[PDB]
Protein backbone atom coordinates (compact mmCIF):
# COMPACT_ATOMS: atom_id res chain seq x y z
CA UNK A 1 0.00 0.00 0.00
CA UNK A 2 2.48 2.88 1.23
CA UNK A 3 6.17 1.75 0.42
CA UNK A 4 6.75 4.09 -2.18
CA UNK A 5 5.74 6.79 -0.51
CA UNK A 6 7.42 6.55 3.04
CA UNK A 7 9.87 9.60 4.11
CA UNK A 8 12.53 7.25 6.57
CA UNK A 9 15.10 6.13 3.66
CA UNK A 10 18.45 6.39 3.36
CA UNK A 11 21.16 6.11 0.88
CA UNK A 12 24.12 3.71 2.57
CA UNK A 13 26.73 2.31 0.38
CA UNK A 14 27.98 0.81 -2.60
CA UNK A 15 29.69 -2.04 -2.49
CA UNK A 16 33.17 -3.06 -4.69
CA UNK A 17 34.82 -6.59 -5.61
CA UNK A 18 38.29 -6.07 -4.46
CA UNK A 19 41.28 -8.13 -5.97
CA UNK A 20 44.13 -6.24 -5.28
CA UNK A 21 43.96 -5.25 -1.49
CA UNK A 22 47.51 -3.09 -1.32
CA UNK A 23 47.08 -0.84 -4.32
CA UNK A 24 43.20 -0.63 -3.17
CA UNK A 25 44.65 0.83 0.34
CA UNK A 26 46.81 3.08 -1.55
CA UNK A 27 43.74 4.33 -3.89
CA UNK A 28 41.40 4.43 -0.93
CA UNK A 29 43.52 6.38 1.65
CA UNK A 30 46.01 7.95 -0.22
CA UNK A 31 44.08 9.29 -2.94
CA UNK A 32 40.67 9.66 -2.33
CA UNK A 33 41.82 10.80 1.45
CA UNK A 34 39.35 8.25 2.83
CA UNK A 35 39.52 6.38 5.94
CA UNK A 36 38.48 2.78 7.42
CA UNK A 37 34.87 3.03 9.42
CA UNK A 38 35.03 -0.61 10.33
CA UNK A 39 37.02 -3.83 9.48
CA UNK A 40 35.53 -7.30 9.92
CA UNK A 41 37.03 -10.86 9.01
CA UNK A 42 34.44 -14.17 8.13
CA UNK A 43 35.37 -17.42 8.45
CA UNK A 44 29.26 -16.96 -5.50
CA UNK A 45 31.97 -17.49 -3.58
CA UNK A 46 32.55 -20.01 -0.44
CA UNK A 47 35.47 -19.43 1.65
CA UNK A 48 37.13 -16.88 3.64
CA UNK A 49 36.29 -13.34 3.22
CA UNK A 50 36.29 -9.80 4.66
CA UNK A 51 34.17 -6.50 4.41
CA UNK A 52 35.79 -2.94 4.83
CA UNK A 53 33.80 0.20 4.92
CA UNK A 54 35.96 3.12 3.95
CA UNK A 55 34.37 6.99 3.59
CA UNK A 56 34.74 10.26 4.54
CA UNK A 57 33.14 9.79 8.09
CA UNK A 58 30.68 7.65 10.07
CA UNK A 59 28.30 5.63 7.58
CA UNK A 60 24.94 7.16 9.35
CA UNK A 61 25.77 10.62 7.46
CA UNK A 62 28.04 9.59 4.81
CA UNK A 63 27.63 7.67 1.59
CA UNK A 64 30.56 5.16 1.56
CA UNK A 65 32.33 2.38 -0.08
CA UNK A 66 31.91 -1.56 1.19
CA UNK A 67 35.56 -3.15 -0.31
CA UNK A 68 34.96 -6.81 -0.09
CA UNK A 69 37.68 -9.22 -0.41
CA UNK A 70 37.18 -13.13 -1.29
CA UNK A 71 40.62 -14.68 -0.05
CA UNK A 72 41.80 -16.63 -3.09
CA UNK A 73 40.35 -14.05 -5.75
CA UNK A 74 42.57 -12.07 -7.18
CA UNK A 75 40.52 -10.38 -10.04
CA UNK A 76 36.92 -9.90 -11.22
CA UNK A 77 35.95 -8.90 -14.65
CA UNK A 78 34.46 -5.68 -15.29
CA UNK A 79 31.40 -5.23 -17.06
CA UNK A 80 29.29 -2.25 -18.30
CA UNK A 81 26.88 -1.65 -15.56
CA UNK A 82 28.61 0.74 -12.87
CA UNK A 83 29.45 3.55 -14.28
CA UNK A 84 31.28 5.48 -11.71
CA UNK A 85 31.04 7.34 -8.47
CA UNK A 86 31.53 11.61 -8.41
CA UNK A 87 32.62 12.78 -5.40
CA UNK A 88 33.48 16.67 -4.50
CA UNK A 89 37.91 16.90 -3.92
CA UNK A 90 40.16 19.07 -4.40
CA UNK A 91 42.22 17.62 -2.31
CA UNK A 92 41.74 14.04 -3.98
CA UNK A 93 42.91 15.88 -7.44
CA UNK A 94 45.87 16.78 -5.58
CA UNK A 95 46.84 13.70 -4.40
CA UNK A 96 46.52 11.46 -7.67
CA UNK A 97 49.20 14.08 -9.45
CA UNK A 98 51.59 13.93 -6.01
CA UNK A 99 51.50 10.10 -6.47
CA UNK A 100 50.92 9.67 -10.31
CA UNK A 101 47.42 7.94 -10.18
CA UNK A 102 46.59 8.61 -13.42
CA UNK A 103 44.19 11.54 -14.23
CA UNK A 104 42.16 12.87 -16.66
CA UNK A 105 39.72 15.55 -17.26
CA UNK A 106 37.49 14.34 -19.16
CA UNK A 107 34.79 17.50 -18.33
CA UNK A 108 35.12 21.22 -17.07
CA UNK A 109 37.01 20.37 -13.59
CA UNK A 110 35.94 16.96 -13.13
CA UNK A 111 39.09 14.19 -13.14
CA UNK A 112 38.32 10.51 -14.20
CA UNK A 113 39.97 7.94 -12.37
CA UNK A 114 40.26 4.35 -12.28
CA UNK A 115 40.47 2.04 -8.51
CA UNK A 116 42.01 -1.10 -9.18
CA UNK A 117 39.62 -3.11 -10.62
CA UNK A 118 38.73 -0.78 -12.94
CA UNK A 119 35.85 1.19 -10.99
CA UNK A 120 35.62 4.70 -12.64
CA UNK A 121 35.80 7.80 -9.77
CA UNK A 122 35.14 11.08 -11.30
CA UNK A 123 36.58 13.91 -8.89
CA UNK A 124 35.19 17.18 -9.24
CA UNK A 125 38.24 19.61 -8.30
CA UNK A 126 36.22 21.79 -5.86
CA UNK A 127 35.38 21.62 -2.39
CA UNK A 128 32.43 21.42 0.00
CA UNK A 129 32.74 22.12 3.31
CA UNK A 130 30.65 20.17 5.48
CA UNK A 131 29.32 17.72 3.55
CA UNK A 132 30.16 14.51 2.56
CA UNK A 133 32.17 14.84 -0.95
CA UNK A 134 30.40 11.79 -2.28
CA UNK A 135 27.53 13.13 -4.64
CA UNK A 136 26.29 10.21 -6.66
CA UNK A 137 26.53 6.92 -7.79
CA UNK A 138 26.16 6.19 -11.73
CA UNK A 139 24.63 2.72 -13.03
CA UNK A 140 23.75 1.92 -16.85
CA UNK A 141 19.74 1.16 -17.84
CA UNK A 142 18.76 0.06 -21.13
CA UNK A 143 15.42 1.18 -20.97
CA UNK A 144 15.45 4.72 -18.82
CA UNK A 145 11.41 4.97 -18.81
CA UNK A 146 11.52 1.64 -17.04
CA UNK A 147 14.08 2.55 -14.95
CA UNK A 148 12.42 5.83 -13.74
CA UNK A 149 9.04 3.71 -12.86
CA UNK A 150 10.77 1.02 -11.23
CA UNK A 151 12.73 3.53 -8.64
CA UNK A 152 10.84 6.22 -8.72
CA UNK A 153 6.97 4.57 -8.84
CA UNK A 154 7.75 1.76 -6.54
CA UNK A 155 11.24 2.52 -4.61
CA UNK A 156 9.90 6.19 -4.27
CA UNK A 157 12.90 8.05 -5.03
CA UNK A 158 12.30 11.74 -6.16
CA UNK A 159 13.57 13.26 -9.52
CA UNK A 160 16.29 16.02 -9.35
CA UNK A 161 17.08 16.01 -13.31
CA UNK A 162 15.95 14.39 -16.21
CA UNK A 163 17.60 15.19 -19.63
CA UNK A 164 15.09 13.08 -22.11
CA UNK A 165 17.58 14.09 -24.79
CA UNK A 166 20.52 12.40 -23.28
CA UNK A 167 18.51 9.64 -21.62
CA UNK A 168 20.25 10.21 -18.34
CA UNK A 169 18.37 10.70 -14.51
CA UNK A 170 19.58 11.78 -10.96
CA UNK A 171 17.47 10.60 -8.45
CA UNK A 172 17.75 10.40 -4.58
CA UNK A 173 15.68 10.18 -1.33
CA UNK A 174 17.19 13.53 -0.03
CA UNK A 175 18.97 16.73 -0.93
CA UNK A 176 21.34 15.65 1.77
CA UNK A 177 21.97 12.41 0.74
CA UNK A 178 23.92 10.67 -2.56
CA UNK A 179 21.81 10.60 -5.51
CA UNK A 180 21.67 7.75 -8.00
CA UNK A 181 22.66 8.92 -11.16
CA UNK A 182 20.39 6.21 -14.38
CA UNK A 183 22.46 6.64 -17.38
CA UNK A 184 20.57 5.07 -21.10
CA UNK A 185 23.19 3.18 -22.88
CA UNK A 186 22.84 1.50 -26.03
CA UNK A 187 24.51 -2.42 -26.49
CA UNK A 188 23.11 -3.95 -23.57
CA UNK A 189 24.22 -3.61 -19.87
CA UNK A 190 26.54 -6.44 -18.70
CA UNK A 191 27.32 -7.14 -15.04
CA UNK A 192 30.22 -9.92 -15.66
CA UNK A 193 31.59 -11.00 -12.73
CA UNK A 194 32.72 -7.22 -10.51
CA UNK A 195 28.75 -6.19 -9.93
CA UNK A 196 28.19 -4.55 -7.20
CA UNK A 197 25.29 -3.83 -4.87
CA UNK A 198 23.60 -0.46 -3.69
CA UNK A 199 22.17 -0.54 -0.50
CA UNK A 200 19.56 1.67 1.67
CA UNK A 201 17.97 1.27 4.61
CA UNK A 202 14.18 1.69 5.98
CA UNK A 203 12.57 0.90 9.15
CA UNK A 204 12.62 -2.75 9.79
CA UNK A 205 8.71 -3.41 9.48
CA UNK A 206 8.83 -2.06 6.02
CA UNK A 207 10.50 -4.82 4.89
CA UNK A 208 7.67 -7.29 4.66
CA UNK A 209 5.75 -4.74 2.82
CA UNK A 210 8.75 -3.50 0.31
CA UNK A 211 8.45 -7.83 -1.08
CA UNK A 212 4.52 -7.55 -0.84
CA UNK A 213 5.10 -4.64 -3.26
CA UNK A 214 8.04 -6.17 -5.28
CA UNK A 215 5.60 -9.36 -5.77
CA UNK A 216 2.31 -7.75 -7.00
CA UNK A 217 4.22 -6.03 -9.09
CA UNK A 218 5.83 -8.61 -10.67
CA UNK A 219 9.34 -7.59 -10.03
CA UNK A 220 12.71 -9.67 -9.01
CA UNK A 221 13.63 -10.22 -5.29
CA UNK A 222 16.94 -12.51 -4.72
CA UNK A 223 16.70 -12.79 -1.82
CA UNK A 224 13.36 -12.83 0.60
CA UNK A 225 13.73 -11.31 4.27
CA UNK A 226 16.97 -12.53 5.83
CA UNK A 227 18.89 -11.51 9.11
CA UNK A 228 22.46 -11.42 8.81
CA UNK A 229 24.98 -11.55 11.08
CA UNK A 230 28.55 -10.03 12.20
CA UNK A 231 30.62 -11.86 14.69
CA UNK A 232 30.66 -9.54 17.74
CA UNK A 233 27.94 -6.99 16.42
CA UNK A 234 24.50 -6.69 15.78
CA UNK A 235 22.40 -9.04 13.49
CA UNK A 236 20.38 -7.10 10.52
CA UNK A 237 17.75 -7.71 8.64
CA UNK A 238 17.92 -7.70 4.69
CA UNK A 239 15.73 -7.52 1.22
CA UNK A 240 17.77 -7.80 -1.78
CA UNK A 241 16.14 -7.06 -5.03
CA UNK A 242 17.17 -6.76 -8.77
CA UNK A 243 16.32 -3.62 -10.48
CA UNK A 244 14.89 -3.74 -14.37
CA UNK A 245 18.39 -3.94 -15.47
CA UNK A 246 19.66 -6.51 -12.64
CA UNK A 247 21.55 -4.19 -10.33
CA UNK A 248 21.82 -5.48 -6.96
CA UNK A 249 19.53 -3.45 -4.16
CA UNK A 250 19.91 -4.01 -0.92
CA UNK A 251 16.98 -2.90 1.59
CA UNK A 252 18.40 -3.20 5.23
CA UNK A 253 16.11 -2.15 8.65
CA UNK A 254 17.98 1.02 9.91
CA UNK A 255 17.36 0.59 13.33
CA UNK A 256 19.42 -2.39 13.36
CA UNK A 257 21.97 -1.43 10.37
CA UNK A 258 23.07 1.78 12.69
CA UNK A 259 23.88 -0.28 15.89
CA UNK A 260 25.97 -2.23 13.20
CA UNK A 261 27.40 0.98 11.37
CA UNK A 262 29.11 2.58 14.44
CA UNK A 263 32.20 3.78 13.30
CA UNK A 264 35.74 2.03 14.85
CA UNK A 265 37.94 4.59 16.26
CA UNK A 266 41.07 2.01 15.71
CA UNK A 267 39.81 1.90 12.31
CA UNK A 268 43.52 2.74 10.51
CA UNK A 269 45.57 -0.25 12.09
CA UNK A 270 42.85 -2.19 9.78
CA UNK A 271 44.53 -1.21 5.79
CA UNK A 272 46.38 -4.05 4.90
CA UNK A 273 49.81 -1.85 4.78
CA UNK A 274 49.28 0.01 8.43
Amino acid sequence: LYFQSMAARRALHFVFKVGNRFQTARFYRDVLGMKVLRHEEFEPYDGKWSKTMVGFGPEDDHFVAELTYNYGVGDYKLGNDFMGITLASSQAVSNARKLEWPLTEVAEGVFETEAPGGYKFYLQNRSLPQSDPVLKVTLAVSDLQKSLNYWCNLLGMKIYENDEEKQRALLGYADNQCKLELQGVKGGVDHAAAFGRIAFSCPQKELPDLEDLMKRENQKILTPLVSLDTPGKATVQVVILADPDGHEICFVGDEAFRELSKMDPEGSNCWIDS
